[PDB]
């Protein structure tokens, strides 16, 4: 993983992108890395916001799947046609191999306004593949085609996508893992909540309500409605020094200082303690203010350095998004079904554990089975 390091672009606000050659002769795009989502997607007609975009017309080794795919969100849709294509990675191992992809036809709110990246790379498992679970996603295909070791890390910075390996220089200390309690999201257990080494005090199912995430697609951190109005009221007692108006608690909202003067000092730490691999230890990752209250700079008031709360509200679970991510290289550990977290080497962050629960209840939550799911073959 010589070759492989440093072979990410972008930022929490529009996303990190990996470099990926599609079909012969060669069409090279800059593709959204995605933990949230299973389908290989890139934009493949002209559009605004994209510098690229995949020509299938270009394309001698595209094959049609003639079938559709509409793929909706709370906020916006893609769609397009299936179809299957040669695929290797630049940076990644020397392999070539031959993976569904979606030619997105139309979107809406999907493509960001100078994002540099013209696809989607969903890398969670075939469980929530469109338009149902026989699309196999691309990093299934990857390992089954080659022998790559079915394993690979983000370290959020550029940064590296390490496809089939561990890079020990991309971190210092201890690699924590916490146990994949299934194979759908890289769903995972939070034991604990502490802000400023005070314990937020809730039923540890409240924590994973209705399910936790490690998501490379979303911005924020996300938290279930009780979580987040209990955390807000705590980050808030910490600075109390400082009253904000709502619309910043909201998200909807800088607050600023005078250029290099904010009190980060004011700003609680974030602790999640992960349930561990031994079944009464956790570990711990600690947020810095500086993770969760991110810059923006606008225009006109250039001399202030303002912020953006990148805490949000959830109806559909906790969202480890991007903004988390960061301080950490993340180690998705597919073959042992776990996600190791250490401190980047790209306050400080922190991994830490472990942590000993004598009497260690259950955390996670079983999501109401639906008529629905309960139908489908598997
Ligand atoms: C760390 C990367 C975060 C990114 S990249 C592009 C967007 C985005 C926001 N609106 N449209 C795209 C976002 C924000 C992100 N939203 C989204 N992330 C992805 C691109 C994975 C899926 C999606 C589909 C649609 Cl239709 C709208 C938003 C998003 C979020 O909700 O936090
Ligand atoms: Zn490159
Ligand atoms: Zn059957
Ligand atoms: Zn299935």
């Amino acid at each position: 993983f010589v070759e492989m390091v440093d072979n990410l672009r972008g930022k929490s606000g529009q996303g990190y992108y990996v470099e990926m050659t599609v079909g012969s002769p060669p069409q090279t795009l800059n593709i959204l890395v995605d933990t949230g989502s299973s389908n290989f997607a890139v934009g493949a007609a002209p559009h605004p916001f994209l510098h690229r975009y995949y020509q299938r017309q270009l394309s001698s080794t595209y094959r049609d799947l003639r079938k559709g795919v509409y793929v909706p969100y709370t906020q916006g849709k893609w769609e397009g046609e299936l179809g299957t294509d040669l695929v290797s990675i630049p940076h990644g191992p020397n392999v070539t191999v031959r993976a569904n992809i979606a030619a997105i036809t139309e979107s809406d709110k999907f493509f960001i306004n100078g994002s540099n990246w013209e696809g989607i790379l969903g890398l969670a498992y075939a469980e929530i593949a469109r338009p149902d679970d026989s699309l196999e996603p691309f990093f299934d295909s990857l390992v089954k085609q080659t022998h790559v070791p079915n394993l690979f890390s983000l370290q959020l910075c550029g940064g590296s996508m390490i496809i089939g390996g561990i890079d020990h220089s991309l971190y210092t200390g201890s690699l924590w893992y916490t146990p994949i309690r299934r194979e759908w999201y890289y769903e995972v257990i939070i034991v604990r909540v502490e802000i400023n080494g005070q314990d937020l005090k809730m039923d540890c199912k409240e924590y994973n309500y209705d399910k936790s995430i490690v998501d490379s697609g979303t911005t924020n951190l996300r938290l279930p409605k009780k979580v987040f109005e209990a955390a807000v009221k705590s980050i808030k007692a910490a600075s109390s020094t400082e009253k904000f108006p709502d619309g910043f608690w909201l998200g909807e909202q800088l607050v600023c200082w005078q250029a290099g003067t904010t009190p980060w000092n004011i700003f609680p730490v974030i602790s999640l303690y992960l349930m561990g691999e031994v079944t009464n230890q956790s570990f711990r990752i600690t947020i810095l203010p500086q993770q969760y209250l991110r810059p923006v700079e606008d225009v006109a008031t250039s001399q202030d350095d303002c912020y953006k709360f990148a805490i949000s509200q959830s109806s559909t679970g906790t969202v480890m998004g991007a903004v988390i991510m960061e301080g950490f290289y993340v180690v998705f550990d597919r073959a042992r079904k776990r996600i190791g977290f250490a401190v980047s080497a790209c306050r400080t962050a922190a991994v830490e554990g472990p942590f000993v629960t004598l009497d260690m209840e259950d955390c996670g939550y079983n999501i109401p089975q639906t008529d629905e799911s309960r139908s489908h073959h598997h």
